[PDB]
C-alpha cells in the first residue's frame, strides 16, 4: 500500500519542508530571500517587488553565499570564500555594492579574513573584526577607524568570543552591541593568556604529507578561564589623526572578588544600556544599568538600580539568566525569572525598586518574551492544554493583568500545537510559524485586531507527496512516577496494532533543561526505522527535563549521571510492560550529552536494554568545558564537588558492558566534545576485556555532518540496529 | 577427549617455550639469570654458583628491570624507572653497585632521565647520553666529563639515533662505539633542524585533563632528512685538557656531493676504524677505512682503502650494506654481498685491494657471519636441502674454502632445522638454538671438536602438555610459477582430511626481503585457527620476498605494490585448486607492510577473497618514512617516480572495496606507521560510501602489545573471521 519512507528518502532530502525565511526592514516590510534574487514584500496587502536579481552579480567573480542589506537599503554586503570554524564562527572576504549607483565599491574594502561584520541599527554604518580588532567604517567608501590594537590570535579577542563564549554563554561570534540608533558601539573583550589549549590532528586531504594539530583555547571543568572587559565608545567622536577613546564599564565589586562572566547586553535607550554578569559558580547574577554622562564623559552603572538573580536550588537561568525587555523610557522592564515555585514566568521592574512584580502565574511556563508594546507584551508560553511540549503565543494587558488572550491556540488546533514568532519592527505585523504536529503552516498577522492577513506557506506540495508514502505516526502522552508526571513520545510505525509486538528504540538526549517528547513535526531516522523496520522509537523526559518547572529541572543539580539515567531506564522499564513492545528487544543510542547517558545506562546493569549506540559523548565531566559543566556539577575539587564529578564517569562501569552490545563513534575533529572522551572510553573497555563496535570519522567535527560522513554513519547504524534486532 | 588450542589458551598463554638466554662473560663461563638468583656456569662441566643472590638487592626501594655487569666484573649498573620509548630507545634510572666492597654507589650518580649507558668493552668505563649531550665516568664513582654541548631538544641527538636512524638505518638506538680496549669512543651527531615533525595526540591515564601531543621528527618520503657528522675522543686525555676535542672524520667527497646516510661502524683495531656511508639513492655505498696518525693527532682514511658497492637493479644489502668483519690484525675483513649470480655470498678483503675473493658456493644465500678465529669462519645459512626456509650453522677452513662442514644440520633432522648461535668470547665454546620445526631445544658445545657438551633445555615439560591437546599440523613446500620456485607453508587443522574443503586464511607481510615461509615453531593465533576454528591458515613469499636472490629480492624494484600484491592473489588460486579449501571462504589479514598488502588486495576487484583485516597498514608511500620508502621506491618526484607513488595507493582502490567485508586497525599513538595511514583509508571509504568495520586502539603503538591490548584485538578479530567464515 504505497512505499515507505526510506533511509534515502531521509539521507537525500527527498521530501523536504518548505519554509518562509522573512527579515523585517520595518514596521510594515520585510525582505524575502529567494534561489534567484531578493524581493520586499507589503505586509498590508501582500504586494511585493524585486530589490535586485542577483544575476546582477552573475559575473561578480565569486559565488555569494550571502547577502546583507543594510538597513538603509542603500549598500548590500556580499559575503564569499566562507570557511567555517566553530558553530557559529567563521571567516570570510567582503564586497559592498552600492545600491544608489548600482556599482561595487572599490575603495577602501573590507579586508580579506574577516571575522565578523555588521551594519549599525538604522543607516549604513559598519563594525567589523579583522585579525581580533575592531574596525568601523562610518561610510562604505571611506578609510576605516581603529577601534582596537590589542587583537592577537588565541590570545586576545576584541568584538567576537572565544570558544567556550562563542558555545556557551552568547552562542554567537559577535562580541559587539551597537547602541538603537548607531551612536554608540559596545564590545566585550576576552583574554585567553592562561587559558590551555585543547589539541588534536587534522588530516586534511590525502594530499597533505603531515598532519596538522589544531590547538585552541578551552577552558575544561575547574581550569582557568579566560578574563572579560566591556567597553563602549562614540563613533560619532572619531577623529582620524588621533585613536579612538573607548570607556570601560567595570565591576560590579560583588563579581570581581572572584572568577565570574558577562553573560548578557541589552540596551535600554539610546543612552542607557544594561549587563548581566553571572559569578563563576552560576548560582547568583547581577544586572548594571548604566548611563552616559555627557559632562564627564563615563558610563555611570548606579548601585541601587542593580538587580540580583540568585538560586538556592540550582543554577540562574534555563541555561543562562534572561534577557530584560525595556520599556519605551526604560525606566522599567520585564523578564522571565523563577518564581517561588519554581515556575519561570514574566516579572515586573522599576530600574530602581529592588522586588519585581509577576504578571503570570501557574504551573507551567513562558518560554520567551517576544515583543513588547506600550499596550501589550506578547510571549510564548506551553500553557494550553497543561502540555510542556506545545507552544503558543499569548498577549497579556499591561494595564490589565487580567486580559491575557491566547492568539494562536485556535488558529489550527489539530494541526498546529507548536509555534514560535517573528514581529515587524513596532509590533504592528506578526508573522506565526507553526511547526507541529502537522506540516509547517507559515502566516501573517496584523496586532491591531490580530486579525489573519494570508497564509505564506503551507506545505501543501509536500503534504501531496506523503500521502503517498506509509509514514509513521506520534504518540505523546506521559506516565507517572511515584506522585509527578513526566511525559514521552513515540514514533509509530505505520498501521501499528497494539496487538503486535514491536522492538523498541530509546532516543535519548536529557541534558539538563532539555526537551525531547513534544509536538513537533519531524522528518528524520527515527522516521525511516518506524516506517521502514517498524522499530517505535520512543523518547522520554525525567528528572532534569526542561519547562516544567525547577523541581523537575534542578533535580539532578550537582548530581549529573543520576536521576536523568534512572529515569531513562524507568521508562524503558515501563514501556517494556506495554504489551505492544518486544521486552527481548530494546536499544537506545544518543548524541553528545545523549551518547554519555546512552552510555551509563547501558553500563549500569539495568538488563533492559540489548544494545546501544554513542555518537561523540561525554564520558567524564572534568573532560567538558567549564561553563557547562559547572553549571551544573560546581568545581571539580574536594571542598566542592570533585567526589561525585569521580563517580559519574563511563569508564567506571566498563565491567558492566559485558551484558551489552555497544557501538561507540566519534569524529576525530570534535572541537567541543574531544575525541579523547571516546578514547577513554575504549581504553576502559579494553582494560576490562569488553567487546565492542567502534567507528572513527576521521577530520568530522562535533556535528559529523559533512555529505558523505553524514551518509556513512547513519548506515552504519541502521545495520547495527536491525542487526541487533534480527 | 583432549581439547583443543583455544583462544584463551594463547591469550593467557598456558603453554609456555622454555627458553635458555645466557650472557658470555668470557671464553669459558656465561651468566644466567633464574628470575631471583643470577649465576655463573662454567661451559666444560656445567657447574655453576650463584654470582649474585636473590635478596641482594632488596629494600632497594626500586624494581630492577635490568642488570648489566662490567667487563672487569668489578661493578654492576643496576637498571631501574624504566620508561620505552620506540622500539628499542628508552629512558631510566641508573645505579652502580660496587663489587669490590658490597657497596652501593652513592657518589655522582647517573642522572635520572638517561637515554642510553654503555660500558667500555674492556674495564669499568662508563658512556652516558642525558639530554642529548654524551657523558663520559673514567671512574663509577667519579664526577663524569662533558663530551658535547651541542645537545637539543628533537633537534640535535649526541651519541644517540634519532626515530629513523634507530628504525630504519641501524635497527639499534645507540650511536656511539667504545674502540676495542677503550681508549677511544667514536660518536655519530645528528641535526634534525630541518626535519618535519609528526604530531599525535597521547591520551594517558583517565587522570588527564588534557590530552599531550607527541611530536617527533621524522622525514616522510622525498621531504628533508637529518644530517650526520661523526667523531672520535680519546678518553684517555680527559683528565688532562679540560674539554678534550672531538677529532671529525669527513666525507667521502662521494658521498657529500649529496644527501646521504652513516650506515655502519665498527672497529678493525685500537687504531682503525671503519665507516659505511650510503647515498640517500641507496643503490650506492662506500666504506672507509681511517687509521689514528699519532703525529697529527688526526685520522685519515686512505683512498686505496675505500671499498665501493653498489647496485644495478636494486639496492645495497638486504636492508642496508652488510657489516664487516676483520681479521684480527685487521689488514683484511670479510663480508657478505650479493655475487655474479644475484645470490649473497661471503667474500674476502684485503683493506687496500678492491676486488675481493668469495669463499661460498651458489644457489642459496649465508643469512650472516657469526665468528672468525684463525683456523676456520662460522656462519648462517640456508644451503641444507636448498630450503630457504631452514637456517643451519656451518664453518669453512679459512686455508682451504673447499672444507665446509655443517654442525647443525645432523644433530636432530626431524626436530632442528632452524638455528641461530651464541659463541664465547673467543669462540671456544658456543650454544645452539634451534627454533623448528619441533620444540625448542638448547645445547652447549666446545669448539675444538663441536662435541655436543650437554642439553640446556629440551622443553620436556612442554612436550608433555601438548601430547593432551589436539594441536595442528604445518606443512612447508612450493610451488612453481613461471619456471621459479616460491615457498609456503600452512598451518594444517587436527586430523586433515584432503577430501574435505576448509576455509582458509591467507596470513601476509610480503615486504621486501620477507620470509613468511619457514621452519620455525610457533604457539600463535594461528594455532587457534586451525585447532579449534578448523580454518588453514597459509602463507606465501612471492616476488619480492628474501634470501632467494636478488632476481626474487628486486622483482619489485620501484615498483612496491604490485608483483608483491598480485603473488598473493595468485597464491590463493593455487592453493584453491589443491582442492582442499571452499572458495567462498577465503580471507586474508596482514599487520604493517602485510595490512598494505592485505588492503590493496581487496581493493584488486580479484573476488578471490570474501572478508579481510589490515592493522596499522600504511596506505600510501609518501607517507612512510624516507629510509625504508626511498630504499625501493626512489623519490617522489616527477622527474624520478612519483607517478608510481600516487599509483600504488590504497585510497585510490576504495570503490572496489564494495565487494568485500573489511575490517581496519590502528593504533593512535603509533610512531611508525602513523594513525594518519588509516584515518585517510577510512576517509576514503567514506568518501565512497562503502561500508565496513573499525577499531581505534586508545595510545597503543605500532605493536598494540600492551597486555589488555593485545587480548582485544586478537579477541575482536576472531568474532569477525568466524562470523564471515559463519563459524562456530
Ligand atoms: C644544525 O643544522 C642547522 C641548519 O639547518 C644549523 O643552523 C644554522 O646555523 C647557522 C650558524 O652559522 C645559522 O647562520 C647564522 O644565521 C644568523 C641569522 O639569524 C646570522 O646572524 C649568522 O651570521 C649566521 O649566518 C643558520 O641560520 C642556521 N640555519 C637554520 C635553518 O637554523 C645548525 O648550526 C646545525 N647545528 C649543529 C650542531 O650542527
Ligand atoms: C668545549 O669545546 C667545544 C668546542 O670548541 C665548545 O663548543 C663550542 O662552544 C661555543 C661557545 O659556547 C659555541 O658557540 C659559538 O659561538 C660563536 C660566537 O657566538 C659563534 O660564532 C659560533 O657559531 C658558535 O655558535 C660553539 O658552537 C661550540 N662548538 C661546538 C663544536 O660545540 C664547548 O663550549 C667547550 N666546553 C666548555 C665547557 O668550554
Ligand atoms: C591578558 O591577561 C594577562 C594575565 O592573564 C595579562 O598579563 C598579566 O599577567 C602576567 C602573568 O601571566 C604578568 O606577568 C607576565 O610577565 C612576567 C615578567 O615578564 C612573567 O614573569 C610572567 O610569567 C608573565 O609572563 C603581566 O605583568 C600582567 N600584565 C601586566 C600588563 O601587568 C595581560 O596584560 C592581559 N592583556 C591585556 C591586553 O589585558
Ligand atoms: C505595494 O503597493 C502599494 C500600493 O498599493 C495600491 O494602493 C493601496 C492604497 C491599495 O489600494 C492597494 O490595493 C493598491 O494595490 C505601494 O504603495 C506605494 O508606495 C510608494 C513608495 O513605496 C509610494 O510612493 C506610493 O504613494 C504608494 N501608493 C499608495 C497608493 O499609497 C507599495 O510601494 C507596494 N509595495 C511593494 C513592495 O511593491
Ligand atoms: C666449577 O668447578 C671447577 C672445579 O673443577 C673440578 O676439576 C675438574 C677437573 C673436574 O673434575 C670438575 O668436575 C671439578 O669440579 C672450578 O674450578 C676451579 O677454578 C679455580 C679458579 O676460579 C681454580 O683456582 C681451581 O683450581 C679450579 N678447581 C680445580 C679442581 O682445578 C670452577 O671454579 C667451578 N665454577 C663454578 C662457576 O662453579
Ligand atoms: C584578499 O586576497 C585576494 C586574493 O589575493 C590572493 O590571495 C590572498 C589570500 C593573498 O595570498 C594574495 O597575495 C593573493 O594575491 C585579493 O584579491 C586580489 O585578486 C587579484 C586577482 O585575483 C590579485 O591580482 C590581487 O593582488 C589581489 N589583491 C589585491 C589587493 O589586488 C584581495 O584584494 C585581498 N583583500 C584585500 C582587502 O586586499
Ligand atoms: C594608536 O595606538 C596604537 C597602539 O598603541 C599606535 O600604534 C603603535 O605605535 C607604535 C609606536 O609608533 C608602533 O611601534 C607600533 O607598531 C604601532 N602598532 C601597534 C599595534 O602597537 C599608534 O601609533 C597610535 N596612533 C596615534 C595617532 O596615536
Ligand atoms: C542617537 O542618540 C544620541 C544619544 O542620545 C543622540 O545624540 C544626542 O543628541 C542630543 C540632541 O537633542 C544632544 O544634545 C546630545 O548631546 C547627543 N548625545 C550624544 C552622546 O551625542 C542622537 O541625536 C540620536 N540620533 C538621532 C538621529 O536622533
Ligand atoms: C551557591 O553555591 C555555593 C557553592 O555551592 C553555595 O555555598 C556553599 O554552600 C554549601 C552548603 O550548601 C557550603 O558547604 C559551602 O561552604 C558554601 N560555600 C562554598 C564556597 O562552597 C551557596 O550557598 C549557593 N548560593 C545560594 C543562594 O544557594
Ligand atoms: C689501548 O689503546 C691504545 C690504542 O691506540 C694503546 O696504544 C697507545 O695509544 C696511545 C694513543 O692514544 C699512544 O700514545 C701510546 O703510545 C700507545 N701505546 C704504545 C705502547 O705505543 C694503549 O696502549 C691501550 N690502552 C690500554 C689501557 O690497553
Ligand atoms: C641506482 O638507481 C638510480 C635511480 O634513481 C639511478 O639513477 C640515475 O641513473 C639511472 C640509470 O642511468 C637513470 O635511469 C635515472 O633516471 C637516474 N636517476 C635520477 C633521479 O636521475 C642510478 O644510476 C642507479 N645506480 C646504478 C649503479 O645503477
Ligand atoms: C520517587 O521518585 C523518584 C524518581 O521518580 C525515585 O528516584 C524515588 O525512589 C521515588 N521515591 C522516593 C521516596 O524518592
Ligand atoms: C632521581 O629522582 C628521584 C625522585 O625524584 C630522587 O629521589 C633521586 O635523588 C634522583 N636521582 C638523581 C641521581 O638525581
Ligand atoms: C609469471 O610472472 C611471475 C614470475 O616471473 C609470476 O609470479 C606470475 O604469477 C606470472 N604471471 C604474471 C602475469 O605475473
Amino acid at each position: 500500500s504505497r512505499k515507505t519512507y526510506t533511509l534515502t528518502d531521509y539521507l537525500k532530502n527527498t521530501y523536504r519542508l518548505k519554509l518562509y525565511s522573512l527579515r523585517w526592514i520595518s514596521d510594515h516590510e520585510y525582505l524575502y530571500k529567494q534561489e534567484n534574487n531578493i524581493l520586499v514584500f507589503n505586509a498590508e496587502y501582500g504586494n511585493s517587488s524585486v530589490f535586485l536579481e542577483n544575476s546582477t552579480f552573475d559575473e561578480f567573480g565569486h559565488s555569494i553565499n550571502d547577502y546583507s542589506i543594510s538597513p538603509d537599503g542603500q549598500f548590500i554586503l556580499l559575503e564569499y570564500n566562507y570557511v567555517k570554524q566553530w558553530r557559529h564562527s567563521y571567516t570570510a572576504s567582503y564586497d559592498i555594492y552600492d545600491l544608489n549607483k548600482r556599482q561595487l565599491i572599490t575603495e577602501e574594502r573590507i579586508p580579506n579574513n574577516t571575522q565578523w561584520v555588521t551594519w549599525s541599527p538604522v543607516g549604513h554604518k559598519l563594525a567589523y573584526v579583522w585579525n581580533n580588532d575592531i574596525y568601523v567604517k562610518i561610510e562604505p567608501n571611506l578609510p576605516s577607524y581603529r577601534i582596537t590594537w590589542t587583537g592577537k590570535e588565541d590570545i586576545i579577542y576584541n568584538g567576537i568570543t572565544d570558544w567556550v563564549y562563542e558555545e556557551e554563554v552568547f552562542s554567537a561570534y559577535s562580541a559587539l552591541w551597537w547602541s538603537p540608533n548607531g551612536t554608540f558601539l559596545a564590545y566585550a573583550q576576552f583574554n585567553d593568556t592562561e587559558v590551555p589549549l585543547i589539541e588534536y590532528s587534522f588530516y586534511s586531504d590525502e594530499s597533505l604529507q603531515y598532519p596538522k594539530t589544531v590547538r585552541v583555547p578551552y577552558p575544561k571543568a575547574g581550569a582557568v578561564n579566560p578574563t572579560v572587559k566591556f567597553f563602549v565608545v562614540n563613533t560619532d567622536s572619531l577623529s582620524s589623526v588621533t585613536n579612538a577613546t573607548s570607556i570601560q564599564i567595570t565591576a560590579p565589586a560583588s563579581m570581581l572578588i572572584g572568577d565570574h562572566y558577562l553573560c548578557d547586553v541589552t540596551w535600554a535607550t539610546q543612552e542607557r544600556i544594561s549587563l548581566q554578569w553571572l559569578r563563576r559558580i552560576q548560582n547568583y547574577s547581577v544586572m548594571d544599568i548604566c548611563d552616559y554622562d555627557e559632562s564627564s564623559g563615563r558610563w555611570n552603572c548606579l548601585v541601587a538600580r542593580q538587580h540580583i538573580e540568585m538560586s538556592t536550588t540550582g543554577w540562574v537561568g534555563r541555561f543562562r539568566p534572561s534577557e530584560p525587555h525595556f520599556t519605551l523610557d526604560g525606566n522599567s522592564f520585564y523578564k522571565i525569572i523563577s518564581n517561588e515555585e519554581g515556575y519561570r514566568h514574566i516579572c515586573y521592574f522599576q530600574i530602581d525598586k529592588k522586588d519585581c512584580t509577576f504578571i503570570t502565574k501557574g504551573t507551567w511556563e513562558v518560554i520567551g518574551i517576544e515583543a513588547l508594546t506600550s499596550d501589550y507584551l506578547y510571549y510564548i508560553s506551553n500553557e494550553y492544554k497543561g502540555m510542556p511540549g506545545g507552544r503558543n503565543l499569548y498577549k497579556i494587558q499591561l494595564s490589565d493583568y487580567t486580559k491575557v488572550t491566547c492568539l494562536s491556540c485556535e488558529l489550527n488546533p489539530e494541526r498546529c500545537q507548536y509555534y514560535s514568532v517573528s514581529f515587524s519592527k513596532e509590533a504592528k505585523y506578526y508573522q506565526l510559524r507553526c511547526s507541529g504536529p502537522g506540516l509547517p503552516l507559515y502566516t501573517l498577522h496584523s496586532s491591531v485586531n490580530d486579525k489573519g492577513l494570508r497564509v505564506l506557506e503551507d506545505n501543501s506540495a509536500l503534504d501531496k507527496m506523503l500521502q503517498n508514502v506509509q509514514m509513521p505516526s506520534k504518540k505523546l502522552d506521559f506516565i507517572i512516577l511515584n506522585e509527578t508526571k513526566f511525559w514521552y513520545q513515540m514514533i509509530l510505525p505505520p498501521h501499528f496494532d497494539k496487538s503486535k509486538k514491536y522492538p523498541l528504540l530509546l532516543d535519548v538526549y536529557a541534558g539538563p533543561c532539555s526537551q525531547k517528547a513534544d509536538t513537533v513535526f519531524r522528518l528524520n531516522w527515527a522516521t525511516y526505522l518506524a516506517s521502514t523496520e517498524n522499530i517505535i522509537v520512543a523518547s522520554f523526559d525525567g528528572r532534569g527535563s526542561g519547562y516544567q518547572g525547577d523541581k523537575i529541572m534542578h533535580a539532578i543539580n550537582r548530581r549529573l549521571g543520576t536521576f536523568e539515567v534512572e529515569d531513562q531506564i524507568e521508562a524503558a522499564r515501563q514501556f517494556s510492560k506495554m504489551g505492544f513492545v518486544d521486552n527481548k528487544r530494546i536499544a537506545i543510542w544518543g548524541w553528545s550529552y545523549g551518547g554519555y547517558v546512552t552510555s551509563m545506562v547501558l553500563g549500569s546493569g539495568s538488563g533492559v536494554f540489548k544494545c546501544g549506540i554513542a555518537v561523540a559523548p561525554v564520558s567524564r565531566w572534568e573532560y567538558y568545558d567549564s561553563v557547562y559543566t559547572e553549571r551544573y556539577m560546581g568545581l571539580p575539587t574536594p571542598e566542592d564537588n570533585l567526589d561525585h564529578y569521580r563517580n559519574s564517569t563511563v569508564m567506571s562501569r566498563a565491567e558492566n558492558f559485558k551484558q551489552v552490545e555497544y557501538l561507540l563513534i566519534h569524529g576525530t575533529a570534535d572541537d567541543n566534545v574531544h575525541f579523547q572522551q571516546s578514547a577513554q572510553i575504549s581504553k576502559a573497555l579494553v582494560d576490562v576485556g569488553v567487546d565492542f563496535q567502534a567507528m572513527w570519522y576521521t577530520d568530522e567535527d562535533h556535528g559529523i555532518a559533512s555529505s558523505t560522513a553524514h551518509q556513512h554513519i547513519y548506515t552504519h547504524m541502521s545495520h547495527f540496529i536491525k542487526q541487533c534486532f534480527s
